[PDB]
């Protein structure tokens, strides 16, 4: 009689086709090898229900109203304390949490609809921590604070930084030690654009473009350092970064 529904997550939950004398539905899932049961108002698969681990962990797996976001979490034995926690929301992003004994956040995945990743590892109190961008073709490794997350890349005496602030904006800046006019890198953001214009003595080498879609292409301009020329090239591993940099 049950009636199968399609969570986020790759997630399925059996709903009954009929409420009870409360007015409730139950509802049962299977993720992994574990059993969750729980009790509804709602009739589509929406509500919360819990099982427990082998090794007596709770279990928790909160599915949103509207069937948009699903939260599975992880508690210790008594249910008080947080283990993990993996919500996957409306896009179909997933956040993944694991928490210190004492239940603060030590580590926090980002996977995106895309299946990049922001990793952040060694998580402390203040919030800061060590932090990775996972794209296609290469990673991208730096720091967390509570401020931003900055991501690294040096070449040279040039170094790249790559900006998430605490808000998802994001700016880069090119910083060179090269103290010669002729051969010293400098660099504008443009916010609007997510562009960075990379100038050498005086006139404009490359753009590169930090895309909507986690990628970051590279463009170059022609010799008279105004127009840009040929096309835009996506970068495809940090080798082609390094490149751009020289």
């Amino acid at each position: 009689n049950s009636v199968s529904v399609d969570l986020p997550g790759s997630m399925k939950v059996l709903v009954s086709k009929s409420s009870n004398a409360d007015g409730k539905y139950d509802l049962i899932a299977t993720v992994d090898a574990l059993e969750l049961s729980g009790t509804s108002d709602k009739n589509n698969g929406s509500g919360v229900l819990e099982g427990v681990k082998a090794d007596a962990s709770k279990v928790k797996l909160t599915i949103s109203d509207d069937l948009g976001q699903t939260t599975l979490e992880v508690f210790k034995s008594d249910g008080s304390t947080l283990v993990s926690k993996k919500v996957t929301s409306k896009d179909k992003s997933s956040t993944e949490e694991k928490f210190n004994e004492k239940g603060e956040v030590s580590e926090k995945i980002i996977t995106r609809a895309d299946g990049t990743r922001l990793e952040y590892t060694g998580i402390k109190s203040d919030g800061s921590g060590k932090a990775k961008e996972v794209l296609k073709g290469y990673v991208l490794e730096g720091t967390l604070t509570a401020e931003k997350t900055t991501l690294v890349v040096k070449e040279g005496t040039v170094t790249l930084s790559k900006n998430i602030s605490k808000s998802g904006a994001v700016s880069v800046e090119l910083n060179d030690t090269d103290s010669s006019a002729a051969t010293k890198k400098t660099a504008a953001w443009n916010s609007g654009t997510s562009t960075l214009t990379i100038t050498v003595n005086s006139k404009k080498t490359k753009d590169l473009v930090f895309t909507s879609s986690n990628t970051i292409t590279v463009q170059q301009y022609d010799s008279n350092g105004t127009s840009l020329e040929g096309s835009a090239v996506e970068i495809t591993k940090l080798d082609e970064i390094k490149n751009a940099l020289k």
